[PDB]
């Protein structure tokens, strides 16, 4: 509740209620129009919950009950760490936006591993039922070897994930976004893919890279190049922005951190559009940033996303926004002549 609670307290409460299943199960049932097959899995609908809401994998099942077609947990760092001092998250209600600088507060790999192991066979059934699980990997603040942090994550949580996310676009960890550079990115992902390939086949996840919305045209070309060279399975586009677009009204607009929500929407859609084209439409993209409606989702899908995620809209509109986005997405697909989600992926480019 934006009234009583500060944002971080509201978030903890949200996670708690969601994990305890206290919310009613969604009434909207998914039509076959919403089904997507990508990353070696079936997704019953293309609307997922973005990393950062369930950082430690405490609410996964509550999130499916909420109606998401897939769930991404994380980011998870190898060792536990508390992240930045409070306050570190801020509401900009006049912008339908949020700024955060958590800094990878994480329970760490071991705790998350044990937590996911407790429901591992339950998740295997959910996945076969079209409800996949992603795990987002981060790096410890004081870590000396970034690649080794990610390698650890691949080894410990890779066996429990349908897909893994190499998060190299968080704005709240010194030096992390420079891992998006060509030489550094190639070296890092080579190591990550090696570790992933060393896992037993039924425990072998797709590997995706999550990139910033603040990249130069050169960064983007280089990333597409490396992605195609190493055979990375996909891209998550995008993380929060360190920019502050003209027009922000919120009093807290000059807080340090990453901006999410509606002011990020089109910046993120344009990044999807550019990455889809640079990768010739052969690399699956999960579109994320300021989705709050069916139209927002469909614009990202037409720009090239096969899947979409939201987080910040859930801050202003609560759980109903999930059904709303799915219902509108279906209505818009019919209106514009698409048989389903799959036919609309990349349609803007044709
Ligand atoms: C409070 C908060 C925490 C987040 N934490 C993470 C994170 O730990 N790892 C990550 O890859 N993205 C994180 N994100 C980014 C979201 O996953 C998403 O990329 C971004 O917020 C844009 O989507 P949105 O506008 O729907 O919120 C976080 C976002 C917010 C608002
Ligand atoms: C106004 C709603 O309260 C919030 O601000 C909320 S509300 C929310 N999701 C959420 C989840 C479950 C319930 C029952 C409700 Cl109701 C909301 N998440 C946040 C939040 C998350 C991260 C940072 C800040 C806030
Ligand atoms: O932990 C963070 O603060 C965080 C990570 C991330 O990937 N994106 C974000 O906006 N914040």
């Amino acid at each position: 509740l934006q009234g009583l609670l500060d944002p971080e307290s509201a978030h903890r409460l949200a996670v708690r209620f969601t994990s305890l299943g206290l919310l009613p199960r969604a009434r909207f049932q998914d039509s076959d129009m919403l089904e997507v097959r990508v990353l070696g899995h079936k997704f019953r609908n293309p609307v997922g919950i973005a990393a950062g809401f369930d950082k430690h994998g405490e609410a996964v099942d509550g999130l499916y009950k909420m109606g998401f077609g897939f769930v991404e947990i994380g980011s998870v760092t190898p060792k536990p760490q508390e992240g930045n001092p409070r306050p570190r998250v801020f509401r900009l209600p006049e912008d339908q936006a949020v700024i955060n600088r958590y800094g990878f507060n994480s329970h760490g790999l071991s705790v998350v591993e044990h937590r996911l192991r407790a429901r591992q066979q339950k998740q295997a059934k959910l996945t076969e039922d079209g409800l996949p699980l992603g795990v987002n990997l981060g790096k410890n603040k004081t870590s000396v070897d970034a690649a080794e942090d990610y390698a650890e994550g691949v080894r410990v949580l890779g066996p429990l994930a349908d897909y893994l996310v190499v998060n190299v676009s968080s704005p709240n960890t010194a030096g992390l976004r420079s891992l998006q550079g060509k030489a550094e990115l190639r070296r890092l992902l080579t190591k990550v893919l090696q570790e992933r390939d060393g896992l037993r086949r039924v425990h072998r996840p797709a590997v995706l890279v999550k990139i910033a919305p603040d990249l130069t045209s050169q960064d983007k070309e280089d990333i597409a190049s490396v992605v195609k060279e190493l055979g990375i399975d996909g891209l998550i586009v995008t993380n929060t922005t360190v920019s502050r677009p003209a027009g922000l009204q919120g009093a807290l607009r000059s807080e340090t951190g990453g901006l999410s929500g509606k002011p990020l929407r089109d910046l993120s859609t344009q990044t999807i559009r550019e990455m889809y084209a640079l990768t010739q439409g052969r690399v699956p993209i999960i579109g994320v940033g300021g989705v709050s409606s069916g139209q927002d989702a469909l614009e990202k899908i037409r720009a090239g996303a096969s899947l979409v995620q939201l987080y910040t809209a859930l801050t202003f509109w609560g759980p109903p926004v999930v059904g709303k986005v799915k219902r509108e997405l279906e209505a818009l697909l019919k209106e514009q002549g698409f048989g389903g989600v799959t036919d609309a992926i990349g349609a803007d480019h044709r």
